[PDB]
């Protein structure tokens, strides 16, 4: 064994010490990452012991119980509760956790790899906590991240600092860091869109699929790549570069993916490693909240990529 | 629980059944002793390249498993030129093809990446050559894959069937969950690498159109492609759909190997009630001339390759 | 690792040059199956009676596996007044004797315990019965324990030899870490519960006292008793030692049963070089006339069990 | 799985709270768990990948990046180090801990339960940290406790509290609270002793052993247990009761075991629970130390078997 290991724990710490800075950081993470190793444990054996409803259900508990017992946090939006949870005042603390518990669940059934994924606000009024603490813009977010349970289990970490990436040791129980200031690639040669919803697609999507398809300036097309998880693709998007699209459509006219669990947390992540992340309009990080569910177009990856499509955006205005 | 199916229990009771010799469950314990290897190792593939070295290390492996079972002769593998013949002492009747860890290259963006085998029986009297290997999958015996995945599954086809078998990590041993596997008949999703849509033949052309943009006003379909076969088709098998990787002009005869990756797919997808074809003939009636031949693949629920087959037929 | 030696494996080529049928090797490795799901037991045994519960699923386990190995037609054990015989639909060879979790009590305390167990072949033909389990020791064909502690431990005693299996959790395979073990001739410590020392017959109170206080001014042994027979014969024959579980007067016949607990741990040390004695006989060529039959026991290191026989001798 | 998982780290801040106190306790033990485990797997593995000599090498270096990781702590005292370690200044923080970190390294080779054992003292000078500040008596200990590795790592843990027991769940990687406030059994029915060292016993113990082997009041005699490893004989004098002894003989004039990592640790346990710990003059707690390797004699146990051995030492005085 290593006598020296990095656990994220103790990374959160070197760093941490190094700006003096909060402390209840790592108790509120050192909880999730029990929340997450639990529901890993529960995903890879999940046949044996439904997964669609019910194993996320029982996800969001777990996240719940933990996050009230680190002492850090006051108002908890889940994407499964309806209302925002305030937090007992004895076990209050200055954190703001957004949080969709188990993304994709029903993606279980055909072994899909789904995650969890986070948005950590810090609550800035001096009022008695309440669902408005968890409705700041994206660019408030002090740390967010994802966890993805596939093949092995990774916990991606973006603090102001920028992306690390950290992996689950079956071993011992610890998230090891292993990739530690991740950057995107400038542009890439993956596009990722669910290619069935064409019929909707508006006529700037639409241009710059067949762009990545048949190329103008005669180069090879891109590869199509949909995994049909926003956790598996955005993590592809993150490593390998390329652009990863979810629109609006017509049964998601404002988009599908939730704002404030799954766009922000991402979009966050991303332009933290040097990439984009738009609505098509606005910056997603720039778009103040309103409802605590509301949802939101996002197309995020490699810097040139995501240009490519904005200036494609421009042209049909 | 105290009575617990295991591939080993599962295995032997149905060979039992065929009065045999018991080296079908040699040969099929063995594998699951490698698949549980490379679990492991991909499940850490991370904590330190992890294409070439870990599926040369997966291949070694299943190399060195196969030939103590005491059940093979020939061994056919993605990585290597030649055929495998085991020693004398060694020597059994099964000849195996197997891809030890297809998309390997997938470990660094943690896709779903898994091993697919065949399973043939020498037939003939002389000395065992790659010739054994050369016979239509028509005539597996045995055929599946093992999936890495958030779990680690091992889907079996036999002839009595198509089984799925989930690794519980505490005991390390394959436990039966879903047992005769049937696709359903019509699915609601396609997988294909788009990026490919210059290259398509017209009648793949128009398939992707017409999913896209239903002529009876019938609802789209979906589409997924992980980019990963055992990943794409074990969707395929659990939820219906289609999964096609035809001949993209620069592979003109497809991507996919068809000893090792068509065949085993083609054989689990025909168990359980799916077809699977070139869009010409079916896989599993083509005779190998090399055992690194490869075939485009068009696979999945009968009404949906029915369809795609019919819009090849109007294409002339 | 590449070529990993696994008990499978192992057993698989010991068998071939038998000529056998394969039956041991389906015997043993139904029975790792259940000392892996056992291990994980005791390994989270806390984490929520377990000594009655816990010693039942033990037992409902190794039944369940040992019947589906095809290997067996009666089996003994601790935990049932009479010997099961296997239905003929699942019925093979061997006899096997076992105790599946023994010292339960002691789980509560941390302390290793383990799962015992004594193969023998039906050599009769008539309807198996509890008869063909009342063989001597002398007629084991393999025999051995499992024992859960830190690490848990396969030891295999068969013709050949003794060997230590380590099960790595990882993969959940018993690894192949001891070939072929022999006890030290002399050895420095000696293990008995001395809280029963107003009841020892003056051979073994003799020879305690020669331990503590050597005439020849040789160094004292160290004194070492787990409670839990694997744990302490594992111990003694790893360092070489003795043993001792004589009749403790409330205990006239020995504590501990010759066919499951006695006799596999007297095989195991005399195919480690070891030696085994009630102090008037060698256990293993007891003839019993009941299965739950009881024996005093002391065996290990040669010498030293050489040394109490002589301070038995002159006892009269 | 359980929703509401009461791990160490949780225990530990809820009855932190409850006092707002320290934080840096929970940073402490939090680090103390992750090398517990990476020992926990290395002992588990270990003649498949010496043990006597090595991997106690190993599981020293490992617990010292850990705690001087924490955050936590000042100055390390070891079994393995003849002079106690210093933290760096930018790693300090208020703790002295002294430990040893694979008791019984040896016994692996016998596959004999073992375990690590660590006192935890609070820096009370305003000097620059030295070993000095290791020098307290046992009295002062802020936390004490023991790892067992045996057919499952338990991890115990006293504190001001009592001693509360936890498990490791090898799935997820946790201690998870199993034993609540641990209290031993007034009198017990098992001592613990090396009888192989009777020749050099001292007119007490001897006494006290044929006292227990043939009971004065013609009751039933104490049955002998020894495992040879401090860790399994106090783990199991703590559960079931009886008392454990390694009083002085020739080669140990002042007993074997190490006062202030291995002594004091399981007299602060014992007493906590209940039971006595004592030289067989003085108790344990009270002995002011000298040199950080200092040794003495201990007894350890039920009350009323502890004080029976100590009346019959008050007669041969
Ligand atoms: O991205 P395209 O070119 O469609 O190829 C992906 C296919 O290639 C694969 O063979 C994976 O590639 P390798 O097995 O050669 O690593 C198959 O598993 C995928 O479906
Ligand atoms: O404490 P004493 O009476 O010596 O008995 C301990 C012996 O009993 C045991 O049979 C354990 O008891 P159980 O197996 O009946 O639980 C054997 O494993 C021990 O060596
Ligand atoms: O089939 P579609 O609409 O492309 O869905 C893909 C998207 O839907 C999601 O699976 C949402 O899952 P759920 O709706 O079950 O919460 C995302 O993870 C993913 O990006
Ligand atoms: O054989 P003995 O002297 O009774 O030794 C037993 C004592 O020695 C120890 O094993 C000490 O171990 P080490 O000396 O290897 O550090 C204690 O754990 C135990 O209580």
């Amino acid at each position: 064994f290593d006598t020296n290991i990095v656990t994220l724990t103790r990374f959160v710490m070197e760093q941490g010490r190094k700006a003096r800075g909060t402390g209840e950081m790592t108790q509120l993470l050192n909880s999730l990452c029990t929340a997450v190793k639990a529901i890993s444990t529960a995903v890879r054996k999940a046949g044996i012991a439904d997964q669609v409803k019910k194993l996320d259900v029982l996800s969001n508990d777990l996240v719940i119980n933990v996050l009230k017992s680190s002492f850090a946090t006051c108002v908890l939006v889940t994407e499964e509760d309806k209302n925002a949870i305030i937090v007992e005042p004895e076990k209050r603390g200055k954190y703001v956790v957004c949080f969709d518990p188990l993304d994709g669940s029903s993606n279980i059934d055909c072994l899909v790899s789904i995650g969890t994924i986070f948005g950590i606000y810090r609550k800035n009024s001096t009022d008695e906590p309440s669902e408005k603490d968890a409705l700041q813009p994206g660019r408030n977010l002090v740390a967010a991240g994802y966890a993805l349970y596939g093949s092995a289990t990774m916990l991606v970490l973006a603090m102001v600092n920028g992306v690390n990436c950290f992996m689950l040791d079956p071993a011992i129980g610890e998230f090891i860091l292993v990739d530690r200031n991740v950057k995107i690639k400038k542009k890439g040669s993956i596009y990722s869109i669910n290619e069935g919803y064409a019929k909707e697609f508006d006529p700037a999507i639409t241009e710059y699929i067949q762009r990545k398809k048949f190329p103008p300036d005669n180069s090879a097309p891109y590869g199509a790549r949909y995994v049909g998880s926003m956790v598996a693709d955005v993590h592809r998007t993150l490593v390998y570069g390329g652009i990863f699209m979810y629109p609006a459509n017509k049964k998601s006219p404002k988009g599908k993916l939730r704002l404030l669990y799954e766009c922000n947390p991402m979009a966050y992540v991303m332009e933290k490693a040097g990439g984009l992340a738009t609505t098509g309009k606005e910056a997603v990080l720039d778009i103040v909240p309103t409802d605590i569910h509301q949802r939101a177009p996002i197309i995020l990856g490699s810097p040139e990529d995501v240009t490519e499509l904005l200036e494609i955006y421009q042209k049909h205005a």
